[PDB]
């Protein structure tokens, strides 16, 4: 029902723009307001928070998003700690972007419903499109 994207880089911000362009409402959170301000026009609600902190997550109300996406970047701990925190919030679905075989492997066992490798996955998606192209 609900969609929450944590981390507004090229990936996360993109998935926030699309869900908007598709007519869905999104909660878009990040730690530096520059980012939050950059998507205020696309998110049904854009907030400034540190998703690694227990309390900010409750003032976020994340407890009620069927889907949450951890699209944080070059910072692996925040990523996992965040996915770890909310994993304990009982979020039915948490998808996380990954960049490490290591990272992937921990997320895997932490209980992440879906791990994403933009580069690898986009890879298969294209080979896919090539075959389709005839
Ligand atoms: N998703 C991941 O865990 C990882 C990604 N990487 C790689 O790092 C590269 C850099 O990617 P970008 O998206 O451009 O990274 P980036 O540093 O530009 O953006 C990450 C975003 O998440 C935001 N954010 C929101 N809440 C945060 C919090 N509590 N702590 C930290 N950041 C928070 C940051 O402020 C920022 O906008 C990527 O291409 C990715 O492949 C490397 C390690 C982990």
């Amino acid at each position: 029902k609900q969609f929450a994207v944590i981390g507004l880089g090229r990936f996360g911000g993109s998935i926030v723009k699309e869900l908007h362009r598709m007519g869905h409402e999104v909660l878009a959170v990040d730690i530096n307001e520059e980012k939050v301000n950059a998507y205020a026009s696309y998110a049904t609600h854009a907030v400034i928070a540190n998703a690694t902190e227990e309390n900010e997550l409750l003032s976020l109300g994340i407890r009620n998003f069927e889907y949450v996406i951890v699209a944080i970047g070059a910072n692996i701990q925040a990523s996992t700690l965040t996915t770890l925190l909310l994993k304990e919030l009982d979020i039915p679905n948490i998808w996380v972007k990954a960049q490490n075989y290591y990272h992937h492997k921990v997320l895997e066992k932490i209980g992440a419903d879906r791990i994403i490798h933009p580069e690898k996955d986009m890879g298969v998606k294209i080979a896919q499109s090539l075959s389709d192209e005839n």
